[PDB]
């Protein structure tokens, strides 16, 4: 009958292993292109990560060597957050830094060379008038930058209370030999340096640092072993081929989505002429694969990630952030997607059967426990903020109470109180003993017991059929 | 009948979602004022926390800049607990500190200025006579403070064995620009400084520190951008409106408490004329809402917290401790109170059904395990106190054995023993191996198994009715 | 009958709450003396701990002040394990230390004074002959100490390869004011100092340290506030009273032990004339209380602990180690013993019902898992000993694998490898990934599941009687 | 019948306690040689570990003393990874190191003496031409080492951009007295030193270190206490005896393997003539003991380990790595093997019954969760690599996410972000909050619930027989 026709095509709509569906009758390979996609996407991501990692290593080493070249009294391994608290000391610092830049060729071991320029920016208030003795001040809140230019020993005067910030900016060129000679990547390193003196807090605490922005290019004229060389970028082609595969498994699985859609309304509309039932929810959910949706999303993300890696390599800005985040989140979703093809073996379906059956319940529970958490987190923030080093911004408080839910860095917290206000110090102890002894044992063990319970129920589903659907009664 | 009348009003006394009670017949909004309360109380607490946080940031920066201005050989990032062990060194220190205060205008970068005064307090024993060679001493235990006053290089003599303490006290005024210009808060900073030399232990170990007390005020005459300004405090009004809302949800829920009270004796006294049973416990407990009690408590605490924030802002002492603790504990209870309105959805009641059904049992268990804990904690204190850095005061021992219950900072503990007394060193290892291997696995896993078990029982309550009460038999 | 007579006295042999036994007919108080014992023993232990703690605090402060007085280039907070690697440096060190001792009165802030003496011990080999160039050495392994005595600048010659060790020994007297004036404790502090130079390893690494031995006495002639004083030790009397109470609850509970014994053979021998069964095990176990045994043991330990605290206070050696360990382990057992009297309430018996029913099974399991642990611990020791900072002695390896069972200091371990030998470095990672991923999840979760299971079974015992004993069938 | 004959010999093939098999009729001892093996193998491994440990202690002390003798400005306890950033500083360093080697006899405390030689290796590029100003470079990538030899103050010129590395190599002989005099081990210590200056990264960051290779020998002419001595190595004989025992328990258990094999085909082939069933899997698995296999493997490994310890001691290279790994993994397997003889008691079989019944399921589960883990680990690597100190190489990322699964070093991770790129900084927080809150609670609690469940099933196996095998139906 009509019934048996439509249900008969349906029976092989749903054959879960594509091995099992093809087992009916022969179809040319699709799944092979998805395995190819995995191998591609991850080979791209690895080949990317290694290169980027070498460039980062070089920027790290160089910015360290700079920290010791241009910061007076940087301890020859490392010091950090170094600040100068007397105005004679700020003057001595400035004089030193500039004198190092001008004497850089005698001083430095590195191949650092100038570009063919030291910009001294001084940002002070338009009309600064401050008299803490009178307990009165008068200001116009503009910023006027009186600048300098130094060429490869000056005179300067800085009225300090007027002074908002200072800066030193000089370009330096470095050539990286190992990376260029061994492999083909751009090996010219332009370095912009900014030595900034934050007076913004106006605490009398002059804060110094050294910022490094590294813009890559290629050496125009380049000779290896007496010959000449030009870097051939094959990864340029490789990105392309990965966009191709990813596009194909975009399309094929889009058709796999919409075909099933039209079979879903085909099914439900069929169902009225005969049995006249609905399940607008159950078997619309059923036909949507939901793993195909993931393949499509990680596909889109891999396309845009690859394109951005391609422009970012060609035009060669090398900021890399928004490209890395995409091309990473994609491979995360792809490798996640491999679980289905583990599942075709059928000895592993439990993690994504119960992880899907656990979520509808946990989400409810999680919400209700999140109310407690917030109400806890605020009070921790304010009451503990003046004193405890960890509770300062609201977020850090979130990483404390999340660290402590998981029982990590505990005794640190009890011992980092300042003890200065006995009342508050004691409060913190009621706070932490409370939170730990509630949100670990009670709430956590309730949550974990919830998931394990769900695992029991899905276990005996795996043992005795499943919840019976009109579909799976009707396909059988 | 009479029965059906009283029970009939009762049926809608208990309609749990106020949505569900109003579902009967229309009532004007109350619950809306409770949601308004939440939004208020937390907006107050956040707007408070941010301001207080900025004031703390400024005090931190400044007291650091002071630590480096007035303490000889403070390493230009930080050193801590710095102490001077030769009397020549104490003299050099004092001379330095005073000389910095008098030269402060040449030295400092900050806008620190004097107030229109250096108080040198020297606290020595009345009749000090000490002769450790004779193994004999004679003292009269009074304290006589021979003081100084310095005005913007002295002669001083300190007999050291007589000397109990020393101090230097000088006011310094600092103006904070960023906070005043960007937002309206008091921006005058009075600083009292106390440089204290503890000889109290008389170990030959002279301990130094720098204490900072910051009293806020407002700049009398103040001009921004060529104009004049006066800070308008709207948060003054905001505190008021929050006291109002909080008072209203105090009153309305008090009536909600007592109304149910008179219905509880109305119910139980009714019950004698007919069925002649009691449940003096069960359904007196039932009528008291217990969530209304919380709303009332967090309400009181929010009232007093707000008033204290208001006086503390107006009169402007700015100690802030007892205000912060209240206004925090309140918002903690309020956000906790949100769980009920999550519960009206009815997919979340499990956490506060089982968290209430778990407490009567756990409390018993907890008590019995607390006996073990104390008996463990004392022996740890004394036997381990001379040697292990962590076990010193009794409390710290409490935070060790609580840290170790939760398995945090373990190898630290085994490695911090002093090994000097082999017998005791070995004892500590029997101690810790024992405690960990008992109080984690055995007692903890028993406790967690208790709560999870309770969760099972309340789960199948959620599945099949509840324990049957004469009330809920009688309302049905 | 005879049966009913003996069983009739037995029925009140076993009345578990002594409240419940006295409920029969009146008996004078015993249990009151046990509560008195608890209050005593712990008040003794606390009053002890505080005093000892103050003496430790003073020794700590003083030995620090010494470390900075007599060790050249001790950084004015702390340095640790400081060693001198050139012979010119050792000479300069020695000269400095001695010069400080002789100039101590100008130098020190403290009240340290000599006793009415600097002993320079030099331990060198009898016949030292060493020639690492010839790859040949000749020695006679004796120790001959050529000593000195210095009186308040020398000439010295040390042949270094012959030199085994050096030492400086000088007594210094310190008077502690706060403790004597505020409370009555001995306040004379004799200090023996030993500055030792370990050359024993003969690595060219000369290791220095400062050892402190503090012998207490009382100031002979002592005047407070113009009057005279002698410290009255009431704690001397207090120790006595505690020995008394402890002795009484020794005796009374010994009789409680042997009475039940003679009722146990009385019972079992009775049982042959009639029913002719044995339970040589079950109801010999039953009559022995097992809590009385604890009271007796903690009693003995409290007696000896108190006596040793009394001699150690009177004769006043003040080593304190073997006294502290006893008097601590006792109070640990006593406070543990309080659980029974919590149990008389009868809402708490579960922890010591199931903790006793869990032990016979766990002990078996524990043994079998200990085999795995040892076999793991050895291989960790040897294979990882040359490289990983943590695995060195066998014991430390035991505290690593115990730290890691409990999941504490993990990333530290993976990051502390030396990476020098790639093969071994990789081995350590198979080692740790293996051990963690076996001995946590598998073995630990098996153990914890064992205890929780036992808790289930004892729960439904608490619900439906118990295992039925011929006794408890026969007393009923 | 034939059936009863073969099954009758079989009944005592399988008697699990060899005590229980011998209980039939007397057999001479085998198991005694296995207990002897355990005692041997571990006594060898301990006696080895101690010796090796003393040699390591001496190398550690000496290489430290060297770090302070030859590295300018090594802080007299320790500094680490010390690097020199100006070419004047590199020159001063070199001059210092060499001057220390030549003056070593005045300088050092140790008995270090030369061997009867300072090799200065300088590795520079063949044709170095570098011009970072032109953004052009030309190189021929060879390495040409222009060397020196110094004999107990030079002139040197190093063109720095050409310079790849530098080195200083000098032998030093040290005699260790304590080890030779107290026990018989080789006590001559040859030290090769390499002071290496890595310029390889060409960051301007010249990295220095001190490498130590220690080759042991024996002192040719050696006299103790006026007499003469030659070290008698009895451990040479001891290794032999252990190889013997290990070989015997190799052979005997090989026969125990193959005998059971021929009884397995004897059994299955027998089974066709009568009942005609197979179980090619079940009872081929059954006859293979699987514990004998372990004894054989740990036996092989102990043989090769012992032989390598013997050659490595005689020829005396003392690299020790591949010997230690073997001789360790063996004793790990042996002590593991002890569990069976614990099992003969029969109160402990549960751990290796359920640990074997848990593995077939977990392995499936573990695989599927490993897919998630990898896909997570890559994205963590790349997206977090530029910034987070922990995520750098892929492996370290593996030890982060394994550290965090187990909840160790958490707050460290949230606080080690660089915050420089707000987008990425926020990403890391979605990353970590996600991973922790999925891979701990959900996946971990699922895994642990799996093992505990398996423990339940094997528990009630222990209670009611086992899965019934035609064998154990047929032997009965
Ligand atoms: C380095 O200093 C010398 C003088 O000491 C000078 O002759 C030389 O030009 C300086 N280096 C450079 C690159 O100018
Ligand atoms: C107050 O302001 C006036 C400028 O009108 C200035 O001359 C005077 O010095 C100020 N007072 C102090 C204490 O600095
Ligand atoms: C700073 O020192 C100079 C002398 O070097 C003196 O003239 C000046 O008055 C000092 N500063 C102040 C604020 O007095
Ligand atoms: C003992 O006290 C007397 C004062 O009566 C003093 O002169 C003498 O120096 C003291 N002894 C010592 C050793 O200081
Ligand atoms: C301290 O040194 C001075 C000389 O500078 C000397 O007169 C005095 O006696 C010394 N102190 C003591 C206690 O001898
Ligand atoms: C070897 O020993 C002799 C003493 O007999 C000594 O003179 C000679 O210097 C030694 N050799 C070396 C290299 O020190
Ligand atoms: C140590 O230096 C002195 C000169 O101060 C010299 O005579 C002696 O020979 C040096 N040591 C050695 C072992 O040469
Ligand atoms: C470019 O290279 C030439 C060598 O042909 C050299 O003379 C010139 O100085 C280089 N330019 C710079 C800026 O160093």
């Amino acid at each position: 009958l009509l019934e048996d026709q439509m249900r008969r095509k349906l029976k092989f709509f749903f054959m879960n292993p594509c091995e099992k569906f093809w087992a009916r009758g022969r179809k040319p390979w699709k799944l092979a292109i998805q395995i190819l996609k995995i191998a591609m996407v991850t080979i791209q991501l690895v080949l990317f990560g290694l290169s980027n990692q070498m460039v980062v290593a070089f920027k790290e080493e160089n910015t360290i060597a700079f920290k010791h070249l241009f910061l007076k009294g940087y301890m020859d391994r490392m010091d950090d957050t170094y600040a100068v608290y007397t105005q004679s000391d700020v003057y001595d610092q400035l004089i030193f830094a500039v004198n190092q830049y001008l004497q850089l060729y005698n001083v430095s071991v590195g191949n650092h060379a100038y570009e063919n320029a030291m910009a001294i920016c001084q940002h002070f208030y338009k009309r600064g008038n401050i008299y803490p003795g009178n307990d009165t001040f008068d200001i116009d809140p503009e910023i006027e930058t009186e600048c300098f230019f130094v060429e490869p020993k000056l005179n300067l005067t800085l009225d300090f209370h007027r002074l908002l910030t200072v800066e030193l900016q000089f370009k330096l060129k470095a050539i990286n030999l190992q990376t260029v000679r061994h492999q083909e990547l751009p090996d010219c390193y332009d370095f912009t340096l900014t030595i900034t003196f934050d007076n913004k807090a106006h605490s009398g605490r002059i804060k110094i640092s050294l910022d490094n922005d590294i813009s890559i290019r290629e050496c125009k004229d380049w000779h290896v072993s007496g010959s000449i060389q030009k870097n051939t970028h094959y990864m340029m082609i490789f990105d392309a081929f990965v966009i191709l595969t990813c596009l194909v498994s975009l399309i094929l699985c889009i058709r796999s989505v919409i075909r099933g859609l039209q079979l879903q309304q085909e099914f439900v509309n069929f169902f009225l002429l005969h049995y006249k039932k609905e399940v607008s929810v159950s078997d619309q959910m059923e036909f949507v694969n939901g793993w195909y949706i993931m393949i499509i999303i990680s596909d889109i993300l891999t396309i845009i990630g690859s394109i951005l890696k391609m422009e970012i390599q060609a035009k060669s800005l090398t900021s890399y952030d928004v490209c890395s985040i995409l091309l990473g989140t994609s491979t995360m979703l792809v490798w996640l997607g491999v679980i289905r093809y583990l599942g075709f073996f059928a000895k592993y379906n439990l993690l994504i059967l119960t992880l899907q059956a656990a979520l509808p319940n946990v989400i409810r529970f999680c919400c209700c426990a999140a109310m407690i958490y917030l109400g806890y987190c605020f009070c921790g923030w304010i009451v503990l903020g003046p004193y405890h080093d960890k509770f300062r911004s609201l977020n850090m408080v979130s990483e404390c109470l999340f660290s402590l839910i998981n029982g990590d860095d505990m005794f640190a917290t009890f011992a980092k109180m300042q003890q200065k206000s006995y009342l508050v110090w004691l409060f913190s102890r009621i706070y932490l003993y409370s939170f730990i002894s509630l949100f670990i044992y009670m709430i956590l063990s309730l949550f974990i017991a919830l998931i394990t319970d769900t695992y029991e129920t899905i276990k005996q589903y795996q043992q005795d059929g499943f919840p019976e659907t009109e579909l799976r009664t009707f396909i059988s």
